[PDB]
């Protein structure tokens, strides 16, 4: 988990970046995931939008599911509850280790809400050091 101040800082940047992405300003070549997402609010400037997009793509490409959830929340502006409702609606049957033995069952809505929150938190944790270093790298060289 990030500290409260680190979260406020990164969440702020991701809100600005998300609005910039949603306005269509990211070139398709810079991220196929973002481009595919966009085929289906104050904003940062273009230099910052590109820098953040390169950071996010370079971190989140490993987990397309989490990447999509990040884009739903920050770019489209969907609430965590709205993302979890759809996540729950399309969820696959899972092997659940219950008391007395395992069973096959689709996850509850409460479980899907917790998982969406955890996925967003884990994504911000991964993004934070890379974005912090990206801004510091730009400052150093320029």
């Amino acid at each position: 988990n990030l500290t409260k101040e680190q979260h406020e800082w990164l969440n702020g940047w991701l809100e600005l970046w998300g609005a910039w992405v949603y306005s269509g300003r990211l070139e398709k070549r810079m991220s196929s995931v973002i481009a595919k997402f966009m085929e289906s609010r104050p904003m940062c400037n273009d230099d910052d939008g590109m820098l953040i997009s390169q950071v996010v793509d370079s971190v989140m490409y490993i987990d397309k599911k989490a990447f999509g959830i990040l884009l739903s929340y920050y770019a489209h502006g969907s609430s965590k509850h709205a993302i979890a409702s759809y996540y729950h609606r399309v969820a696959r049957p899972r092997k659940m280790l219950c008391r007395g033995g395992g069973r096959i069952q689709k996850p509850s809505l409460a479980t899907c809400r917790r998982e969406v929150d955890e996925i967003l938190n884990a994504s911000l944790f991964m993004i934070y050091p890379v974005l912090d270093s990206a801004f510091k790298n730009r400052k150093r060289v320029e």
